[PDB]
Order: C-alpha cells, then structure tokens, then sequence
C-alpha cells in the first residue's frame, strides 16, 4: 500500500507514535518520506547482505528475520515480510523498540539526514488529527 500523506499521519496516531520517545508524529511522517515513499511494501539491500523492509526500512540485520541475514538478530521477534503488510501495526511496534534502543530516530540515516533539525511539522499540516 502507497500511504497518503496524512493518512500515514492518521495511522502513525492512532498507533500511538506522535510524541513516542519525544519525537512529533511529523519526524515519523518525514521519516516514512525518505525512507519509503510511504510504501509499506520498499525493501532495499544492504552491502553486508542485510535489507530494509517497510515504510520505516526497518533492517533484518538486528530487527527482523528474513532467513537470509546470517549471524543477524530478531529483536522485533518477527518475519520481515510481516512489516511489508497494508498494515503498519508491525512496523510501528518495531519503531517504538528501535527508536528506545539508544539513538533515538538517528537509526534512520534519511531521518538524520532529511528530517532532523527541518520544519517537520510540515508534513503533518492540514492534516485532520
Ligand atoms: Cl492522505
Ligand atoms: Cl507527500
Ligand atoms: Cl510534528
Ligand atoms: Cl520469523
Ligand atoms: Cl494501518
Ligand atoms: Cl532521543
Ligand atoms: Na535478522
């Protein structure tokens, strides 16, 4: 599914990430941008052999399992392809624990580079919330 805009923002809401961890929904909504194009079914590889799944683009080297990322993690305890569903239900619980690992929204390089430190409420504007 290609979310619009404020529908993301709508779904991202109601799953309880406007202000999880001190981050405003619109870094959420920036982060999806840039790193999906609000698609909930991106995957894109990774050099060492990991890929990105999701809206969030949410790694299979720590976060996922995808029987492909050897020596990797499964800290979401979840099928990757689980965060490629219309649903974005997995993908934000998996979200909540990445943003809580340390680092904070920088575990998304299109974040940090694309959102961070820009007018992010914009992305939630006009939006009905
Ligand atoms: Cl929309
Ligand atoms: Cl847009
Ligand atoms: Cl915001
Ligand atoms: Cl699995
Ligand atoms: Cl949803
Ligand atoms: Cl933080
Ligand atoms: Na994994």
């Amino acid at each position: 599914k290609v979310f619009g805009r404020c529908e993301l923002a709508a779904a991202m809401k109601r799953h309880g990430l406007d202000n999880y961890r001190g981050y405003s929904l619109g870094n959420w909504v920036c982060a999806a941008k840039f790193e999906s194009n609000f698609n909930t079914q991106a995957t894109n590889r990774n050099t060492d052999g990991s890929t990105d799944y999701g809206i969030l683009q949410i790694n299979s080297r720590w976060w996922c399992n995808d029987g492909r990322t050897p020596g990797s993690r499964n800290l979401c305890n979840i099928p990757c392809s689980a965060l490629l569903s219309s649903d974005i239900t997995a993908s934000v619980n998996c979200a909540k624990k990445i943003v809580s690992d340390g680092n904070g929204m920088n575990a998304w390089v299109a974040w940090r580079n694309r959102c961070k430190g820009t007018d992010v409420q914009a992305w939630i504007r006009g939006c009905r919330l």
